């Protein structure tokens, strides 16, 4: 009836110990300790092995292989990729809501009294939409892949630095909005190797007719469409659809993993492998 | 040659990547001037629109993104392992780059709070990876990273708070081959970026190791160094090594011969070197 001690559970965890392995039980406190050195060793061996694949054939971790595969898949559907500032103005962050109540101000990393690290890509993409609409015929399709920051979590699994992928279409014919939302989820998720997922539609006073792509309980992405009450402040007058994916979750929810930090930007892990091993 | 572009017209033609010729030309008076302006602006805008049409119909991604992929693949080919590290670093990390209130680096940095700031360079994170990997992989160990870095101060006429760096390194380079290895790194990167002429100026500082800079005539394309280095002690590094760092936007600017370093940087007012403010 003796189970893993603290440090043992936490160590095995970083090493991506299964859920079952973690729930293992032993008779005596020493018998346990013996088999501990046993599992850790096996898991370490796997990490070294995987790291060997990175050194000799991949040459880049999953996050980057995923980004390229997703970008290419969208370039193929005629999406134009853009790269915008990670540093946005207070003024821009404010337009992300109506009224003088800007909840987002309490969860962002302020650099200045005027500047902050973007916690999302929407304000930048909103800006480009307005500019491209005057230059390009619709539908207009653009997306971006990049780091976003949020100083405070909503759960003990929300990273400070995370990678997002927002793709949008300005000019979507109204009756095609839902279908286009499905297309986007399909193009991205299939390209990531995830075929199962529901498009749980929803509609709130605020969020509006918001869409949540999910694989059971876990949400892979969040999307919305326009006319949207935020279009006024941004000067957008065309209907649209957009979807935002958190790439670390996609990596997580793909190669089934314990912690999401195993593959997020890090110094402790390399391509999902803890570094202080064997 | 009596009247030249107003401090407003000059600035506008600059944004629209007007050539240095156009920026200088003068005229008889305010008219011949204000007429040639709208005439040049119009041509520059047709240009930008045309370049954007290429982006929209065939490239599907801007120069910065295209360059990043070419450079990364070129290094994967020479056996370099690409890594991705956090943009937020500790005060300790920054300090190990020898400093405190000592060097103004602490004042050139964007602090998020009392113990963390946005990385102004990629060195500390790579320093950490060397340490970890030296225990798992046979040397020479080759790794590199392409990522955003932050500095809140201007050095030259150009200044980006957000810039993209490419730092490649080799841990375990034999002493007698360091200079050559720097040549190689300089070559693999720049040649892939489409820049053919450049020189590695090695300054054997009589005070602090050897400082290396890749120069293009008078412009600096990359900054580097080699170990043993006086900072290796704190980072627990003991092997010889070489590293080179490149600012991608600057590289792009140098190559395409453009006015602003921001026209191809992360932006909201530019897209693939083109000012959106056009028609």
């Amino acid at each position: 009836s003796s189970f893993w001690t603290k440090v043992q559970y936490q160590r095995l965890k970083e090493l991506n110990a299964s859920g079952e392995q973690l729930e293992m039980g032993f008779s005596d406190a020493l018998s346990r300790d013996r088999a501990f050195q046993g599992i850790e060793h096996q898991l370490m061996s796997q990490g070294k092995r995987h790291l060997e694949q990175l050194r000799t054939v991949k040459h880049r971790p999953a996050l980057l292989e995923l980004e390229e595969k997703l970008a290419k898949a969208l370039h193929q559907q005629g999406f134009v990729q853009v790269v915008t500032p990670t540093i946005i103005t207070k003024s821009a962050l404010a337009k992300m809501t109506i009224g003088e109540d800007h909840p987002l101000f309490s969860q962002v990393f302020w650099l200045d009294g005027k500047k902050c690290l973007r916690p999302m890509l929407a304000p930048n993409l909103y800006t480009l939409w307005r500019e491209l609409e005057r230059l390009w015929d619709k539908p207009i399709r653009i997306f971006e892949i990049g780091t976003c920051y949020r100083k405070e979590s909503q759960g003990a699994q929300h990273l400070n630095e995370f990678t997002m992928l927002n793709l949008t279409e300005l000019g979507t014919p109204l009756e095609e909005r839902h279908q286009r939302l499905e297309d986007m989820a399909r193009w991205v998720l299939e390209a990531a190797g995830i075929r199962e997922f529901e498009l749980v539609t929803e509609s709130s006073v605020v969020y509006g007719d918001t869409v949540d792509v999910m694989k059971g309980d876990l949400e892979l992405a969040s999307g919305a469409m326009g006319p949207h009450f935020l279009d006024e402040k941004w000067e957008i007058f065309d209907p649209w659809v957009g979807l935002g994916f958190g790439l670390e979750r996609l990596l997580m929810i793909r190669e089934g993993t314990q912690h999401v930090q195993s593959m997020a930007r890090s110094l402790s892990y390399l391509d999902g492998v803890r570094l202080n091993i064997n």
